[PDB]
């Protein structure tokens, strides 16, 4: 039935991506899979040397979630990433996620999330993704419209993110000075943060830039430097057809609503793709999706 494997290959190329990609197109193919006319085929490659092509019977009420797809993870301590000696191995299936919430920013409920923030992590010496998990608090409401609501001590936070991510890259080898800046494009310039939050079926998009309007260095002042006055909110508009991000291409999706849905989502889980590769940059980021949903409960997603 089940014979994975415990295998990675990681590389340059990202339009020619495998891992991510591959997950990222099949989601939508299992996912845009629930519609009705007789007999459906689905793939299932996930690393076999070979492929299944499976296919769902019946005619021609009430139903889990995944029509064909399952999760199931590893096993031993709360969380680290990759070069395991990996051994026990867990059940799990069902996939009703488009029906709850999510954002490609702060994983939603977090759970004993402990004063002391956190940076879980996935390495790679170089090209690789964070979690930071700290207690301080957080809120994200979205108001259907288009605009979104919080509330908590953001600016503070980043801090302690900022404060957070200065004690673990320690000195590297000369005496030096820190610069943090964000972007996450790659191969061309866009200029724009956005993100989306999922709550309740629709796939709502937002273009995220007061947010997201921080320049970070190490030992500041801002006495003689500038001061306005500004405020918050979220100039989401849904975009059904997704205008993809990490790519100027296009998706979509066929929702449920309750009328008037005025999201709602608990903050904790912050994410990032914090870029340091060889030279004058560390980068943060913001890609990690429906897969990270489940990595976020587990430890890592394992699918097939
Ligand atoms: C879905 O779930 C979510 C949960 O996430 C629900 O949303 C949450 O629910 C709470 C109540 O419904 C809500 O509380 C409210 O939060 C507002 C947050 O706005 C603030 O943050 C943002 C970002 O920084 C800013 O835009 C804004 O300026 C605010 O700072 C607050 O506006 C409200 O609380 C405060 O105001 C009222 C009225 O004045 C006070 O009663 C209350 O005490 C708060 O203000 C005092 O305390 C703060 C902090 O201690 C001080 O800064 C402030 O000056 C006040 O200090 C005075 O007053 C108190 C006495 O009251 C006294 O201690 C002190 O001596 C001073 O005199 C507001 O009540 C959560 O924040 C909210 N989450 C979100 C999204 O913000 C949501 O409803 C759910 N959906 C459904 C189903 O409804
Ligand atoms: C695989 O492993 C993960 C961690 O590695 C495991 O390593 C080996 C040695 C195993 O044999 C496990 O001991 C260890 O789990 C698992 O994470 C763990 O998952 C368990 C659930 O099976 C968690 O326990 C739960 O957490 C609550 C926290 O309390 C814990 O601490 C106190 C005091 O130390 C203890 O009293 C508890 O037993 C916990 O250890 C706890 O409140 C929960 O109890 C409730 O739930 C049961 C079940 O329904 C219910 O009957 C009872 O009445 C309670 O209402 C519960 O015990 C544990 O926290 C967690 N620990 C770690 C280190 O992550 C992982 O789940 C497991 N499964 C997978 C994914 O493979
Ligand atoms: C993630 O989980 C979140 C909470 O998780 C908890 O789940 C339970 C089962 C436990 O396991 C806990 O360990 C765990 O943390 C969920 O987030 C919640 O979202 C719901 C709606 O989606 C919100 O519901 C409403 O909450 C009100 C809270 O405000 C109160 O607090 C203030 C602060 O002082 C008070 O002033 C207020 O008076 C409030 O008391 C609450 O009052 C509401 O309850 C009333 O109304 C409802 C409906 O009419 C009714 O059911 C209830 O009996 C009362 O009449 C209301 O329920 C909620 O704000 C929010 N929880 C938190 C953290 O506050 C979330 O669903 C889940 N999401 C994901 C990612 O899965
Ligand atoms: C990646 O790229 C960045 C940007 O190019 C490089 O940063 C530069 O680092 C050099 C180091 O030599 C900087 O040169 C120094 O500038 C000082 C003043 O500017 C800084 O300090 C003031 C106040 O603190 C700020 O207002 C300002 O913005 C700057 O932060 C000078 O005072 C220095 O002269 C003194 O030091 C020298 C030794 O360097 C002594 O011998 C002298 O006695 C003298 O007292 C010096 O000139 C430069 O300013 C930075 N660039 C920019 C754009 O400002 C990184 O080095 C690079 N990193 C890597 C890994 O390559
Ligand atoms: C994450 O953020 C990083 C920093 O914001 C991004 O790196 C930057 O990527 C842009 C896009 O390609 C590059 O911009 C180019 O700059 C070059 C270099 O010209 C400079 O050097 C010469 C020589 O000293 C000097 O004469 C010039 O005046 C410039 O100072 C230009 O030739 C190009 O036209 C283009 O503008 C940057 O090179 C690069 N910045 C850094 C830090 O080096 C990164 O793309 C982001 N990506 C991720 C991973 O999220
Ligand atoms: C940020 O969250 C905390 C947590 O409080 C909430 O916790 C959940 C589980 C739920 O029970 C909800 O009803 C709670 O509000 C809130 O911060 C704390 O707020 C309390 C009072 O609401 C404070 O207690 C007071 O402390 C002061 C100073 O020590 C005393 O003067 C008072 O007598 C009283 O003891 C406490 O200090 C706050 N500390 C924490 C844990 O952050 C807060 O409401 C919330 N902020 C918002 C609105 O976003
Ligand atoms: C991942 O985190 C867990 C969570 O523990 C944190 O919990 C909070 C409350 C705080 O105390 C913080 O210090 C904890 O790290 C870690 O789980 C705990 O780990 C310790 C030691 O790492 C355990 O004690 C051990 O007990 C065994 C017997 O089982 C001894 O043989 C060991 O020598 C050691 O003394 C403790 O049981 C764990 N408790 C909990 C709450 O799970 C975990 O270690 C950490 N993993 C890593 C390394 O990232
Ligand atoms: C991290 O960001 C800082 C500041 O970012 C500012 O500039 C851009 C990137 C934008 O985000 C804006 O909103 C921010 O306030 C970078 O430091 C400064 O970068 C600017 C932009 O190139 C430089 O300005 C220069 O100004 C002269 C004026 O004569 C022009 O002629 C130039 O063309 C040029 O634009 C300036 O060199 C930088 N200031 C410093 C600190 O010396 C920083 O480069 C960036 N770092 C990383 C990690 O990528
Ligand atoms: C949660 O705990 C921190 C303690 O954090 C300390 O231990 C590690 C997390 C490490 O990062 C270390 O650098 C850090 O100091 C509390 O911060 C504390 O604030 C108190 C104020 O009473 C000070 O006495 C301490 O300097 C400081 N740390 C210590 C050692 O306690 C934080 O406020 C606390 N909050 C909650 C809700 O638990
Ligand atoms: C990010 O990683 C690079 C290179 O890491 C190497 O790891 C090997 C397993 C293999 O994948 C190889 O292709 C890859 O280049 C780091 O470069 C190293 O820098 C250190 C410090 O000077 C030196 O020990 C090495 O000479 C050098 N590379 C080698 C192995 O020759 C790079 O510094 C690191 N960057 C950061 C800041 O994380
Ligand atoms: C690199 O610059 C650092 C800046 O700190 C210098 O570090 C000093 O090293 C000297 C010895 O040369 C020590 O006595 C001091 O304690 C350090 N400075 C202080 C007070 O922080 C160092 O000089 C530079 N490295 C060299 C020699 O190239
Ligand atoms: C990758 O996994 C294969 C099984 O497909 C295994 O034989 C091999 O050791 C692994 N290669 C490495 C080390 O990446
Ligand atoms: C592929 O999955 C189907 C379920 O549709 C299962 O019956 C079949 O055994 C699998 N193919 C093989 C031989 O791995």
């Amino acid at each position: 039935h089940m014979e994975l494997a415990l295998n990675v290959t990681e590389s340059f190329d990202a339009w020619e991506n495998t891992v991510t990609e591959q997950a990222i197109e099949d989601v939508w193919q299992l996912f845009e899979t629930s519609i009705k006319p007789c007999v459906k085929l689905s793939p299932l490659c996930i690393g076999a040397g070979h492929c299944n092509t499976s296919i769902i019977q019946e005619s021609c009420f009430r139903y889990c979630a995944p029509p064909g797809y399952a999760l199931l993870r590893c096993n031993d301590t709360n969380y680290s990433g990759f070069m395991p000696k990996c051994s026990k191995v867990v059940v799990s299936s069902c996939t009703r996620m488009m029906e709850t919430q999510t954002s490609t920013w702060f994983g939603f409920n977090g759970t004993r999330a402990e004063n002391r923030t956190y940076i879980y992590w996935h390495g790679r010496d170089n090209r690789t993704i964070i979690s930071l998990n700290k207690y301080y608090n957080l809120t994200m409401k979205c108001r259907g419209a288009g605009w979104c609501w919080f509330g908590g001590n953001w600016k503070d936070a980043i801090k302690e993110m900022k404060q957070t991510i200065v004690k673990h890259p320690r000195y590297t080898g000369t005496n030096n000075t820190d610069k943090i800046n964000l972007t996450a494009p790659r191969g061309g310039d866009p200029e724009v943060t956005f993100m989306w939050t999922n709550c309740r079926g629709e796939f709502l998009y937002c273009k995220m830039n007061w947010f997201l309007n921080w320049v970070e260095d190490r030992d500041v002042t801002n006495q003689r430097p500038k001061e306005r006055h500004r405020r918050n909110y979220v100039p989401c508009h849904i975009r059904q057809i997704i205008n993809t991000w990490h790519k100027v291409g296009k998706n979509v999706y066929l929702p449920p609503r309750e009328g008037d849905l005025t999201c709602n989502s608990t903050v904790t889980s912050l994410i990032a793709n914090i870029d340091w590769t060889d030279g004058n940059q560390t980068n943060i980021t913001m890609s990690a999706e429906v897969a990270e949903l489940y990595r976020l409960e587990l430890g890592d997603y394992k699918l097939v």
